């Protein structure tokens, strides 16, 4: 049977949640979309962001949570070109 042993990746939620932590119950919205358009911009505002629900997490994790936030915000963002086209 097809299982596909790498098809569901553990997203910033999961990763977090498998440490034992809760995340922001913020949700990336069309607004957010159209102004996290880059890795800076995206990191200044979540960083601040989930350390306010866990401050005693791990910087080594947090970089994890992060990342995997961009990569879920570019997921579920329909705008692949900010502007227009990308």
């Amino acid at each position: 049977g097809p299982l596909g042993s790498s098809k569901e990746p553990k997203s910033s939620a999961q990763l977090l949640e498998d440490w034992g932590m809760e995340d922001i119950d913020h949700v990336f919205s069309e607004e957010d979309y159209r102004t996290l358009t880059n890795y800076k911009a995206f990191s200044q505002f979540v960083r601040p962001l989930i350390a306010a629900k866990n401050p005693k997490i791990a910087v080594s994790k947090m970089m994890m949570v992060l990342g995997a936030k961009w990569r879920e915000f570019s997921t579920n963002n329909p705008f692949k070109g900010s502007s227009g086209a990308s």
